[PDB]
């Protein structure tokens, strides 16, 4: 990873989130949080760990509630963080709350090979 390369995770807004997630041909996890909330902070080395390690299988990007409420309410978010996976732009599962690396590595695992 490099300037050019650019380092893990991306950040999506309202305007651009159809070319940046659903446009892509990869499996894509967005978190819907906010940078001062709790269990935002306690994913944030998570989704920093697993989108550093794993670029070449999936994209992590992350979408701010506390400044875009217009994509937070198009995935209907109403606690956070919301977990949402998506696969070639079309979403596979969702989850609310926090996560460590293994839940998260396993639940992308059932949506692409690697645990096998």
């Amino acid at each position: 990873m490099t300037d050019s390369e650019k380092s893990a995770t991306i950040k999506v807004t309202d305007a651009s989130f159809a070319t940046d997630v659903l446009s892509s041909n990869k499996p894509v996890l967005v978190d819907f949080w906010a940078t001062w909330c709790g269990p935002c902070k306690m994913v944030a080395p998570v989704l920093e760990e697993i989108a550093t390690e794993r670029a070449t299988d999936l994209t992590v990007a992350k979408l701010d509630v506390d400044t875009n409420p217009e994509t937070a309410r198009n995935f209907q978010v109403v606690s956070i963080p919301t977990l949402i996976l998506f696969k070639d732009g079309q979403p596979v599962k969702r989850i609310v709350g926090a996560k460590g690396k293994a839940a998260l590595l396993r639940e992308l695992s059932d949506v692409v090979p690697n645990l096998n």
